[PDB]
């Protein structure tokens, strides 16, 4: 802060700044997809298929 | 699919995109038409006609 006395007056208080933290996490979840395919499926996948 | 699960858990289910027929049939239908001439008609209009 920053008031305003006279020339005679005492003092102002005491008004030093602040500074704050800030976070974020990362631990939490991943992101996964699992496909999982056979190997009788992808051996007649390469004569049925076009 | 891909959803979230947590880094010391397990696997997801399993996902796999898919492909679909179409199949447009052609094997119906035909556009035609006829002319129904005579042989004297084919004649006297060769003769004539100018």
């Amino acid at each position: 802060t920053a008031t305003g006395v006279a020339i005679t007056g005492s003092a102002p208080a005491a008004s030093m700044d602040a500074t704050l933290p800030a976070q974020l996490p990362i631990s939490a979840a991943s992101v996964q997809s699992t496909f999982t395919l056979n190997l009788k499926e992808i051996e007649e996948s390469k004569e049925q298929v076009t």
